């Protein structure tokens, strides 16, 4: 219960105007590989605890935020910096391919 | 070079006619999956001929044919067997859940 649901319009506040790195997950329930990476990031949330906050953005219910960001492919993790994008993963991944990932730019 | 690519067209030809086993993978660039789960299915199909040939679909040049099996997730894998689908498995599965796939039902 660390990971925050952002919403199309909630995204600036959420995102956007906050200060720290938060860790954005684009996804879908239509994509089997964006919803096997859910359970890696349940386990990411706690172990990053204070560092790192954890949020996804489901694109079926929000489409408004992904074109902004030029995402063609699902899922795809946008890690931002004091609201400005550091770096980018697209596809699923093992979580220690993500913890590398995260452990590359925080 | 094994693996055979249909077409909404070719589907009733190359599966639906087929007196074997065929394996269909219905996917999209939209649902990026692991880099690692493309070969995979390359050397199944090297593997299993002989009783068994690989076939993949991509549903955004094919919309025609995932609805006329229900499929709402993807990649999603569809094991015909003699025109007739026998059992199926939503997801990007690795080499290993693959072979147990197949050989619980080949």
């Amino acid at each position: 219960d660390k990971i925050i649901h952002l919403t199309d319009d909630s995204f600036d506040t959420d995102v956007l105007k906050a200060d720290g790195a938060i860790l954005v997950d684009f996804w879908a329930e239509w994509c089997a590989c964006a919803k096997m990476i859910a359970p890696i990031l349940d386990e990411i949330a706690d172990e990053y605890q204070g560092k790192l906050t954890v949020a996804k953005l489901n694109i079926d219910q929000n489409p408004g935020t992904a074109p902004k960001y030029g995402i063609r492919g699902i899922p795809t993790l946008l890690l931002f910096k004091n609201g400005e994008v550091a770096a980018t993963k697209v596809g699923a991944l093992s979580k220690g391919q993500l913890k590398e990932f995260l452990d590359a730019n925080l």
